[PDB]
């Protein structure tokens, strides 16, 4: 299971085995049990990345496929992807990576999450809000239309007991989910 990092500070590398690592450059690192060197992959390179650096000049992020997703960073996206981030991770909240493309309105982040495997269409949140909720309170028609192209149900109400119909904020989504 890969666990994601954002350097807090530069690293600049002192052997060839080394990553050179730069402030806000993403680490992806599968193997933690050594006590002072890990494996890592950082801008499509991997290399030995002193643990020490990983603690102090470097921040975990939870939800890196969401954060992607949701600011609308396709490049990252894809790199989460390659790392073998799940396209289905939940966050605490009980949303996908796709519920916040949505919400943000990036067709980007929709339409690449779609060439994953098995994409989950369906996942209602802690308040029982789908993708299409957001998508349909979002006011996009285009990616209102792609979500249901690729499946996504309408019958879902939210605790609210609004469907993604009672969430659509124009008529071109009132439209489509009608």
């Amino acid at each position: 299971q890969v666990k994601v990092f954002r350097a807090l500070y530069t690293f600049e590398p002192r052997t060839p085995d080394e990553l050179y690592i730069e402030e806000g450059d993403i680490i992806y690192i599968t193997d933690m049990s050594d006590t002072n060197w890990w494996k890592g992959t950082s801008k499509g390179r991997t290399g030995l990345i002193p643990s020490n650096y990983v603690a102090e000049q470097a921040e975990s992020i939870d939800n890196p496929l969401h954060e992607a997703a949701k600011r609308g960073n396709l490049s990252w996206l894809r790199e989460c992807l390659d790392n073998r981030v799940g396209v289905n991770g939940l966050d605490k909240a009980g949303s996908t990576a796709l519920y916040w493309a949505c919400h943000g309105g990036h067709k980007d982040i929709v339409e690449m999450l779609f060439t994953q495997p098995n994409i989950e269409l369906n996942q209602q949140n802690k308040l029982g809000d789908t993708a299409l909720h957001a998508a349909a309170w979002k006011g996009y028609a285009d990616i209102v239309q792609l979500l249901l192209a690729k499946g996504a149900r309408t019958d879902l109400r939210n605790i609210e007991k609004k469907l993604a119909f009672d969430m659509a904020t124009n008529a071109a989504c009132a439209s489509l989910l009608k």
